[PDB]
């Protein structure tokens, strides 16, 4: 017997506020900060590194290409350095959730430090491709920390980041291709799947990893909620870890039992949830408090 | 144990002609059937998808949405039906394994039939993600059988394949979103991992399922060749789901040969003395296929 008692944002609101739904798992992507005016960095951002004639378009994300020429990674990153930190409805719903002992993790495909920003910390979070918030020196015998600030200097000055200590390269928290996952990920993700009660799906297209295959690791009675503009995560069966395992997003067919799609902008979805649970005022409230305090820091 | 004398293709080759290597195993994938244009399905298609109309740009793929709204899926079928059918160098590879009574099997992941004009026989194979040879009704109770000739001229008269039996919808027998892997698949790979003496991994970068499994499934000691394009996991870590060592102090069985699978088997096919019957067979077989 299925635990929602009806496939729809109602039946998952209802869910949300039963003894059974305690540990919520966020899993977000490029789609709750488009409205915040961060680019998915993924999906025509290349044309203006036309003097740097790359050897693949790729090449400028590629950990060895950075470490032999971050003069164009660099160049880029003073282009899309976003021009302010202004989080959206959708990251101060994940903000509700922890103040409502509700968050077990927010796990983020995103590096533009907004969940940080609407006040998820460290522990809440698993940056599952990394970071802008810090950068290290990339020498194995130093290994420096920066700051934000000591970077974002560095970027607009143009001057390429040097470590202080030993004046190799600082590389920005972020995963670039070749580099692993963070430790974090696999840490977190081995302990928190075992005892997430609702999976709330945010934003993302569910076709990179980790988020691709991470959807088939949740206990196949924890509903699934996804808010974003399309339905994605129907993959089975080429992404799930487990072949002859259905653990894919099943919205449509015949066996549908446990996940529900709301197709919208992240905000949207997030403000008819909170507004079911009773929780809109607070929402708004909340968003207006943060979103005054960060333009009078303007 | 290490089977191979050195981690080159002449010590694949060796190991190859030796008394030790009687049963290969092929995965093949989007990377064999570049060089005859067959587009890489899965990796700009994502553009002319605006044009149906759909609810999410993988529907045009998926079983539920295909069953109530077939017209997409078929519009674009008749758009990437191949124009030709000449298999590659690498399809005519693997036919001389077949012929030469070394090819356990070939698992393909494409579903663009060369394996079998280049006459690998239903014995040969594993089509991993289904294949446009055939299609069937898709009742439950009817499951006609329709050759690829019949299912060609209902895409290309823009007529939706419909059952002379029951008028039920008639699907190519590829792996739609929301179906399974192949009942072929599920018998075959738990008995030819067992007896393989060598896995020629060419044209895949072994990121979905179930080459993203098969390829830790052999024996720890069975030699594994890869010839592909590009690198093992280049796209690492966004697009990968043991996995392969060629490079490390502790390397013993993995060989890495970078470039066009036609050109690593034409290499491959020089060490084994098959090049001139490779190109003999690749130039009658695409004579016969122009004269028809
Ligand atoms: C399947 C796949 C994966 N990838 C992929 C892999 C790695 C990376 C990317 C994409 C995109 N990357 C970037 N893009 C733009 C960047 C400039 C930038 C972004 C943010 C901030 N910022 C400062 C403070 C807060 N945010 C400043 C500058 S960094 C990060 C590496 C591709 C292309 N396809
Ligand atoms: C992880 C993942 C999986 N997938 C995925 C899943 C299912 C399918 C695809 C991709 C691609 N599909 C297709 N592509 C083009 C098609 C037109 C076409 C192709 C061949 C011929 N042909 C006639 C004779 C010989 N070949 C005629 C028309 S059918 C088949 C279903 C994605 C997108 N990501
Ligand atoms: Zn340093
Ligand atoms: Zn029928």
């Amino acid at each position: 017997e299925r635990l929602l008692d009806e496939l729809t944002l109602e039946g998952v609101a209802r869910y949300m506020q039963s003894e059974r739904c305690r540990r919520v798992i966020c899993l977000v992507g490029a789609g709750i900060s488009t409205s915040a005016g961060i680019p998915d960095f993924r999906s025509g951002l290349y044309d203006n590194l036309e003097k740097y004639h790359l050897p693949y378009p790729e090449a400028i994300f590629e950990i060895s290409y950075f470490k032999k020429h971050p003069e164009p990674f660099f160049a880029l990153a003073k282009e899309l350095y976003p021009g302010q930190f202004k989080p959206t409805i959708c990251h101060y719903f994940m903000r509700l959730l922890k103040d409502k002992g509700l968050l077990l993790r927010c796990y983020t495909q995103n590096i533009d430090t907004l969940e940080r920003i609407a006040g998820l910390e460290q522990e809440d979070l698993v940056e599952a491709h990394g970071t802008f918030y810090t950068s290290h020196c990339v020498s194995a015998s130093c290994r420096h920390e920066y700051p934000l600030s000591w970077m974002k200097e560095k970027i607009f000055s143009e001057v390429t980041p040097k470590c202080e200590d030993c004046q190799s390269l600082v590389k920005p928290d972020i995963v670039f291709f070749g580099e692993s996952l963070p430790a974090r990920f696999f840490s977190c993700m081995q302990s928190d799947f075992l005892k997430v009660d609702l999976l709330l799906v945010m934003g993302t297209s569910l076709q990179v990893q980790p988020f691709a295959s991470l959807i088939s690791k949740a206990p196949l009675s924890t509903p699934r909620l996804l808010i974003n503009k399309e339905k994605a995560g129907q993959s089975d069966p080429f992404l799930g870890m487990i072949m002859g395992l259905g653990g894919g997003m099943d919205f449509d067919s015949k066996k549908a039992y446990r996940d529900v799609a709301w197709l919208g902008e992240c905000d949207q979805g997030c403000l008819a949830l909170a507004e079911l649970l009773g929780w809109k005022k607070e929402l708004e409230d909340l968003v207006r408090r943060e979103h005054a305090s960060i333009d009078a820091q303007s």
